[PDB]
């Protein structure tokens, strides 16, 4: 019987097996029959279904923009990801134990729902770890010592800020402001400034290539193709990093404010530890050009992007399987 940690992200799902490490990296996507709502495929299998299936099948991210997925969706996705990860040719394989990463502050009712869905999906039993703690373990922070640590996980739908000390979360804030809203800010900006409509792929490409959080000087320029909203015809334009930084500015400073505010609620001595140690960013949204510089300047604090920021949460969920009792 294997032991799994699962990060069912708003954009990316990762499964970690004790002993092996991360074995699965697939988008958090479902293929749904538009009229019956039936989920017909998950993950990569959902991707393999679209364009190849007669019915009105649609690929959707159930947690886009940090929306909480309902019970049935959660249990259907979990069942796919659990089955795919423990796929070994053999016998005498018991139902796995599963650590599920969850948001900070989940109500006891919601937590029971996650556990129930995860057992329903095939787990012998399921446990939870709060995401900022998973993230801090995966970023090699000293979560068990008395010193203050700070982590900021920016994903697709959610940013989570947490000061950690002595094996617990001391102060924490979660906002639905992250990679999806950054993409939407770019789409809206081009829509108002150029009466042009671009899709999510293009907004993502724009954000990765010339997106930036602070001074955009020297980042350059991009040619992008979209649809003219007056004529309906494809149309190509030129956008500057200055424009993109301007489009992102309010999203960035919502994130910066969450960091500042959390620090301002934290016990002063844990803050001074953080000032010495530094803030660690995790999640794919931490890769936004110069976000680490901006947060450092607005807090007068060191800021480091953790190595492999897209895996920290999943690694931390995996290492929690070494001391399961501490999460029961
Ligand atoms: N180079 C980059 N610059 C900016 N954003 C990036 C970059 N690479 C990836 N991202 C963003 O990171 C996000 C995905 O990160 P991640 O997988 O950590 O999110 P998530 O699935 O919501 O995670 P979780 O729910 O576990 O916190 C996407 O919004 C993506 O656009």
């Amino acid at each position: 019987t294997k032991d799994l940690g699962i990060d069912l992200g708003t954009a990316n799902t990762l499964v970690y097996v004790k002993g092996k490490g991360i074995v699965l990296r697939e988008p958090s996507v479902v293929a749904i029959q538009r009229d019956t709502k039936q989920i017909v495929a998950v993950g990569n299998e959902a991707k393999n279904m679209i364009g190849r299936t007669p019915g009105n099948i649609v690929a959707l991210r159930p947690m886009k923009d940090g929306v909480i997925a309902d019970y049935e969706t959660t249990a259907t996705m979990m069942k796919y990801y659990i089955r795919k990860a423990i796929k070994t040719k053999g016998l005498f394989a018991g139902k796995p134990y599963v650590m599920v990463c969850v948001p900070y502050g989940i109500t006891a009712v919601e937590e029971r729902a996650v556990i129930d869905a995860t057992r329903q999906a095939g787990a012998r039993d399921a446990y939870t770890i709060e995401e900022p703690f998973a993230a801090a373990i995966g970023a090699n922070l000293p979560v068990w010592e008395p010193t203050g640590s700070m982590v900021v996980d920016i994903g697709g739908g959610t940013t989570e800020v947490a000061v950690i000390s002595l094996g617990g979360i001391v102060t924490s804030q979660s906002i639905r402001i992250a990679g999806d809203e950054m993409d939407e800010a770019i789409i809206q900006y081009i829509r108002k400034s150029y009466n042009l409509m671009i899709g999510e792929r293009t907004a993502e490409a724009i954000k990765m290539e010339i997106g930036s959080a602070g001074n955009p000087e020297g980042i350059g320029n991009m040619e992008i193709r979209g649809r003219d909203l007056l004529t309906g015809l494809p149309k190509t334009i030129e956008i500057s990093a200055e424009e993109v930084a301007e489009a992102l500015r309010d999203t960035v400073y919502a994130i910066v404010e969450s960091v500042k505010n959390t620090l301002e609620k934290t016990p002063p001595e844990l803050a001074a530890d953080i000032m010495d140690r530094g803030i660690v960013l995790t999640g794919g949204g931490a890769l936004l050009r110069n976000l680490d510089k901006v947060i450092s300047q607005e807090t007068d604090m060191p800021v480091i992007v953790a190595e492999n920021p897209l895996d920290c949460v999943a690694i931390g969920t995996g290492k929690a399987l070494d001391h399961i009792d501490l999460f029961k």
